[PDB]
């Protein structure tokens, strides 16, 4: 057999706030963080909006001088991560220390740190490129520095399945601790593509929004008028605690990850297919591991990029997986409020489905202002719906037909 | 409950050889795959060599119109994947794709196409970077890809560790199929960071060898005249599978997978500790996690990197775990011969490894000519050592204090 795994703690950077109350606050009555870049030349790009994290004060985590080593991607993984491990209570000591690992990851990583070494190199050649552009950029540098500043000498490592990211992350965490490498691990995502190779690449395939006139409008998954996703910055950590080790410290417990589900579509490069089958066998896997019958589930935080096939494979893959239930859950995309964090996505959309479960309400899909063809579910267009929640799925479907899903259980 | 995995299938690019018994007969004869690199201009550069791939040809395994769109690290990981599966005699069917996944990694990966379109962004603006430039360069797209050319359903996803991604990635893989998740995993990792901002980067932290007069001797493992490490391209891929599903298919199982360690120094960013406390830690959990008594292990294919703190962090590692069996047993660095392949080094030492186990031989440390103080094990300098291997131990260490250690044995 296998060891329960529960949440103790949880760290969150969004556009909605520099923490999960704030965040969690503007998701329940439905506030944009959407907004046109800033501090930025974006003149020459079709996408000039998206989610920043706005106020962020590094210093309340590190000092100046270990803050200017560190992508921006990194430090919001970081600031996650403190905020989980301080939520959670925990105390590391010599006694626990090897049983305390870290899986944070990223999709993209240190584009901003990329580009501001490129001018560099290609103005005044490779002398100017900083001593600590490597381990300042590479994506295991939160799971690095993370270990490092408390001690933590468990499980270290970090993944990367793009816009799946934080969802792989966390179910990967619950299975070191479930399976008994671990008995605790902080995992997550963060990420910070909103510079120009992030615009410019993702303008380059066409794959954003260009609702410029209206940047919180723009994300509008299910809506017919929908064109495509918002890049958004942010980080989530979650503290991931095995059961009789959260009981015997007397842990406030937020919930109980019962489920984890992964599948390949091994379809296309970048399009998942129409019918969504591969997010149907990955929720059918998720459900098993949970020992859980799709009826038993109340509340979907949908991936719900609002990219016309992306949306529109998800809704054919719910009525396939729960045929007659389908109906009867809730299904909403915070990425209506947040816009997409790529690798970090699936870690903030993991808190708000913990939070979905301790405060038993459906967070709004906004911008559903006339739902396509067959979205005819219940996607809690506009505001948010108070509900009985005693499961909840979090998806996340990414770039090269990768696919995540946790299962949350309240627990009591 | 924890079932067996085995090795049916082994996949390589290298500065050796564009596949595995190319690289295994370099690797046997002492040959240096370290030269000038010619594919730049590296005049300003303080370090102008490397282990590049030679004469590698992507059309063997994809169209030029597929290949164009994709990272050389991507296409090396592709090319070193399609070996390991065709050598495996593997056939994808209805009946198994959903139990067939891939977990092939990268430290740093699309480094060189996110220089080129950054080049593109700041000379000529945001319209001339390439429409593939996300899904052309992000670590997750091997992983997509083979799943897409192969069609893989399996748990499909991506590491990033760093220098120890390989090891990670093989590990983890060998996890999911221990636990159920799948029957068969492609794990493994691939890298070309040879690029400006990679020579540049690892040049800006003093990383490197700067021997640009004699490229072949630059990589000198536990040597007294060591000056840092040779940065080398290419890939490594394994399949791993089930012990029963192996059995029932008739597949030739090159050796058994008993063990795999993971542990965090939480030391330093970038610099292991002098006294190898965190590879003791990660090389005891994997010998304790293959139920083997430290005397059983006959050779170590060590990180040894040909750093002045790695290298002998390493033996100190080593003697601690072993006691006076360090002096019985057989360590080698083939990354004096291949340099140091970042992501991929765990992935090519894993094979060297499992080949160390079919043909009864320890590959040598060549350029060992003065040993350093306390550097007195059985290092097999210069020349190949046939001797007894029943047990076989792959290192990893990298940036952020993260340890990989896998162990092998003969299949009988
Ligand atoms: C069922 O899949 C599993 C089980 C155990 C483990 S330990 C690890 N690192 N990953 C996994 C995945």
């Amino acid at each position: 057999s296998r060891r329960r795994v529960v949440i103790t703690g949880m760290g969150m950077l969004s556009p909605l706030g520099l923490d999960v109350p704030s965040s969690w606050e503007g998701i329940l009555a439905g506030r944009s963080g959407i907004a046109p870049i800033e501090h930025m030349d974006l003149s020459a790009y079709s996408t000039r909006f998206g989610g920043s994290v706005k106020g962020f004060n590094v210093e309340e985590y590190l000092s100046a001088k270990e803050a200017r080593k560190l992508d921006l991607f990194i430090q919001y993984g970081l600031a996650a991560s403190f905020q989980a491990v301080r939520d959670s209570g925990l105390e590391v000591t010599d006694a626990n220390r090897e049983r305390i690992g870290v899986s944070m990851g990223s999709g993209i990583g240190g584009l901003t740190n990329i580009e501001n070494n490129c001018r560099s190199l290609f103005e005044q050649g490779p002398r100017r490129i900083s001593p600590f552009f490597v381990p300042g950029s590479i994506i295991n540098m939160v799971s690095g520095f993370l270990s490092i500043h408390l001690g933590l000498q468990g499980p270290n490592y970090a993944l990367t399945t793009a816009q799946t990211t934080g969802t792989h992350s966390i179910g990967m965490a619950a299975r070191n601790i479930a399976y008994g490498e671990a008995d605790v691990m902080v995992a997550g995502g963060s990420e910070m593509a909103a510079c120009g190779l992030g615009l410019g690449g993702f303008g380059a395939a066409r794959a954003l929004s260009t609702r410029n006139d209206e940047p919180t409008r723009a994300s509008r998954p299910w809506d017919r008028d929908r064109d495509g996703f918002v890049l958004s910055d942010g980080s989530g950590a979650l503290v991931l605690e095995e059961l009789e080790h959260a009981r015997a410290r007397g842990a406030r417990i937020y919930a109980e990850l019962v489920g984890f589900g992964m599948s390949g579509d091994a379809f296309h490069m970048t399009a998942p297919p129409e019918d969504g089958a591969g997010a149907a066998r990955c929720m059918k896997n998720a459900l098993r591991d949970a020992g859980l019958d799709p009826r038993q589930v109340d509340y979907i935080n949908a991936h719900g990029t609002s990219t016309p096939a992306g949306d529109i494979a998800e809704i054919a893959a719910v009525k396939s997986v729960f045929g007659e239930h389908a109906h009867a859950l809730s299904m909403s995309s915070t990425k209506s409020m947040t816009g997409h964090l790529l690798g970090a996505a699936g870690a903030v959309e993991a808190i708000f489905s913990v939070l979905a479960l301790r405060d038993q309400v459906a967070p709004p899909t906004i911008n559903l202002d006339n739902p396509d063809e067959g979205c005819d579910l219940d996607l809690v267009a506009h505001e948010a719906k108070p509900r009985k929640i005693d499961v909840a799925l979090s998806n996340s479907f990414g770039f090269g037909g990768t696919n995540g899903t946790l299962v949350f259980r309240r627990f009591a």
